[PDB]
DNA sequence: CCGACCGCGCATCAGC
DNA sequence: GCTGATGCGC
DNA sequence: GTCGG
């Protein structure tokens, strides 16, 4: 909260961008200004000082300036009373609706939460579950909410397969206090990156856990990657706990260290570490960590016994989960 | 100045 | 059906 | 929008 009106003002830019302007590099460049002054340990006093930081380049800086002298942006204040930019903004907030969709939807007559219900069929699968926990979707879930969903996913996966073994990754993997959903990374000693040796190893947790009604919708599921949505159990009398977002990602176990690197994240985090990979020769994805060759082709997966053994190949002193919330 | 900007799973669609 | 491109979200 | 080279 330091810099909290400058961060706020780029996000709002980058989501601008990103949702109504389909600009994905602004958006991102947007991010990435609003990580590096999130995390500068001082009071912002100019766009000269904010210019000092990598990611902040000339035309932030002019914002920042703007911004500090008036409390606002002008480019935004217009954004805001823009129709048919507020109209997308919205209408993207709804998973499964995107820029694209938005878009498309506003061309269509269709803008407004009710606009929305009423006109359900023009929907995919996706968009009607997010429409659905529209307002459940927006709340965060207190750290105390992810124990007691951790407790409830490590012992059902238990009961299915002892030998599955499930982590909760996302930010509360790097010890945040609230979570806007749950990332489940899974494993099992059939599935390899050398072989499959049992069908439905993801499918059968899935069941288990809709089986328990802890699962309640499902927006997407293929043979890895699960996509649904979750809920706690309530007590007799007591008031439900809202819908929540869960993801299951089942991911080879002899390549775990790169997968949870992964799923921990932040996002932000795992772009400018694979950004640095690069720049050091070395492709970094949810499996392996492989060299680029003199030409540029992706070599071999290099051998990896820890997560620490990733940051030692492209040469970054290890950082602990709780310090990669970028 | 100017490409390059992380990397990928699933759903959905166009074209054959 | 299939492949491949796009959208969306991670 | 920013940056490296
Ligand atoms: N490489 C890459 N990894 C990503 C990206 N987006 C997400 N991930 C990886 C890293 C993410 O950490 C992980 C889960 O994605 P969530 O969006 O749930 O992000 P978080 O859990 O961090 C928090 Cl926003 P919280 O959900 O508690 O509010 O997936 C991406 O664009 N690129
Ligand atoms: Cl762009
Ligand atoms: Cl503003
Ligand atoms: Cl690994
Ligand atoms: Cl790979
Ligand atoms: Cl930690
Ligand atoms: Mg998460
Ligand atoms: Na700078
Ligand atoms: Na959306
Ligand atoms: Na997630």
């Amino acid at each position: 909260t330091l810099n909290g009106g400058i961060t706020d003002m780029l996000t709002e830019l980058a989501n601008f961008e990103k949702n109504v302007s389909q600009a994905i590099h602004k958006y991102n460049a947007y991010r990435k200004a609003a990580s590096v002054i999130a995390k500068y340990p001082h009071k912002i006093k100019s766009g000269a000082e904010a210019k000092k930081l990598p990611g902040v380049g000339t035309k932030i800086a002019e914002k920042i300036d703007e911004f500090l002298a008036t409390g606002k942006l002008r480019k935004l204040e217009k954004i805001r009373q823009d129709d048919t930019s507020s109209s997308i903004n919205f209408l993207t907030r709804v998973s499964g609706i995107g820029p694209s969709a938005a878009r498309k939807f506003v061309d269509e007559g269709i803008k407004t939460l009710e606009d929305l219900r009423k006109n359900e069929d023009k929907l995919n699968h996706h968009q009607r579950i997010g429409l659905k926990y529209f307002g459940d979707f927006e709340k965060r879930i207190p750290r105390e909410e992810m124990l007691q969903m951790q407790d409830i996913v490590l012992n059902e996966v238990k009961k299915v397969d002892s030998e599955y073994i499930a982590t909760v990754c996302g930010s509360f993997r790097r010890g945040a206090e609230s979570s806007g959903d749950m990332d489940v990374l899974l494993t099992h000693p059939s599935f390899t990156s050398e072989s499959t040796k049992q069908p439905k190893l993801l499918h059968q947790v899935v069941e288990q856990l809709q089986k328990v009604h802890f699962i309640t919708d499902t927006l997407s599921k293929g043979e890895t990657k699960f996509m649904g949505v979750c809920q706690l159990p309530s007590k007799n009398d007591e008031k439900e706990y809202p819908h929540r977002r869960i993801d299951i990602r089942l991911i080879p176990k002899d390549q775990y260290y790169c997968g949870v690197l992964y799923f921990t994240g932040s996002d932000i985090f795992n772009k400018n570490m694979r950004a640095h990979a690069l720049e050091k020769g070395f492709t970094i994805n949810e499996y392996t960590i492989r060299p680029l060759g003199v030409t540029g082709v992706a070599g071999e997966p290099l051998p990896v016994d820890s997560e620490k053994d990733i940051f030692d190949y492209i040469q970054w002193k290890y950082r602990e989960p709780k310090d990669r919330s970028e």
